[PDB]
């Protein structure tokens, strides 16, 4: 019932994006900086003055980078690797303080909280890594089978859910429950490998997740209960979904054949919008920290920014 732009407000140019579902790699900093993995470097776009460096660029051949992700404060990347490494960055001096590898397989998903970095494998496991202390290793958590594909924190940091390529949702506790590291719930219901995963940011037990081309759902869970609270059907794989609280709404990504973001109202999940532009499939999604805009990432090479939740059209 507002208006929201049919087309992106900017785009960048993404060459050489590594055209592989499973990975991460797009996160747009609090500071306004959006760190986009290309092949076996890494680029920083500042949003604000448009200037660009190039972070990293990894030595060795045929190695490429599988996940990036910023801390709370955004002057620090997490960079995980093909030769399964989390990285650390300082990026204002533009170096490298930790090359943490306890995994055994490439890295494809990063989640933070506050100190506490989470990895997820293709291995199946997740590792938390406390950045500060010497052993940086200090969990295992091990719930999937296969790679885990999506790891998100929740913004209060009760919980953690992970979503893996053997079409699973776990949902963590933030400390072992003396029957060790074992998930508080365990969703099946999907049919497909689940990487979109997203926390309702004003319903602390609410949980979004999103189903790849098998599944082609949308599910949205109380995790407190295990209930599934609502399920629609996409009709295409969903890559990534964000929450936006500006008006209630959740944004998916979507590949074959539309290629769209698809923006639904919560709870009804009645559709909002469709938006149309890239000529692949989306890979990833990421927020703007004031929350007007959204970045996707597709196999075309492109990064579209899309002012779709803009306060105040006019």
């Amino acid at each position: 019932c507002r208006y929201i732009p049919s087309l992106p407000d900017r785009i960048l140019d993404a060459p050489e994006i590594r055209n592989d579902y499973y990975l991460n790699l797009v996160d747009w900093s609090s500071g306004n900086v959006l760190a986009v993995a290309l092949d076996n470097s890494v680029y920083l776009w500042s949003a604000s003055s448009g200037d660009i460096l190039q972070l990293l660029q990894m030595e060795q051949p045929g190695e490429y980078i599988s996940s990036v992700a910023w801390i709370k404060e955004g002057n620090y990347l997490a960079v995980g690797t093909s030769s399964a490494e989390v990285q650390l960055w300082d990026v204002q001096q533009q170096k490298r303080l930790r090359n943490m590898t306890s995994h055994s397989a490439r890295v494809g998903s990063l989640s933070w909280n506050s100190y506490i970095l989470s990895s997820g494998s293709r291995s199946g496991h997740i590792h938390h890594h406390d950045v500060r202390v010497a052993e940086h290793h200090v969990a295992t958590l091990s719930g999937h089978s296969q790679e885990v594909c999506g790891l998100r924190w929740a913004p209060d940091g009760r919980h953690l859910a992970s979503g893996g390529n053997d079409n699973l949702v776990n949902v963590w506790p933030s400390a072992p429950g003396e029957g060790g590291w074992v998930p508080l719930q365990t969703f099946t219901q999907h049919q497909g490998a689940v990487k979109a995963v997203a926390w309702c940011p004003w319903q602390s037990n609410v949980l979004a997740t999103g189903g790849g081309t098998s599944d082609r759902h949308i599910r949205i869970w109380n995790v407190c209960s295990g209930a599934c609270l609502s399920a629609v059907d996409a009709h295409s794989q969903v890559c990534s979904i964000l929450w936006s609280p500006h008006y209630k709404e959740l944004i998916s990504g979507h590949g074959f054949a539309q290629n769209q973001l698809v923006i639904w109202k919560y709870p009804t999940m009645a559709k909002v919008a469709e938006l149309k532009g890239h000529t692949s499939r989306v890979l990833s999604l990421t927020m703007s920290p004031d929350g007007a805009t959204v970045a996707s990432a597709a196999a075309d090479e492109t990064l579209r920014l899309w002012r779709c939740f803009e306060l105040d059209p006019a």
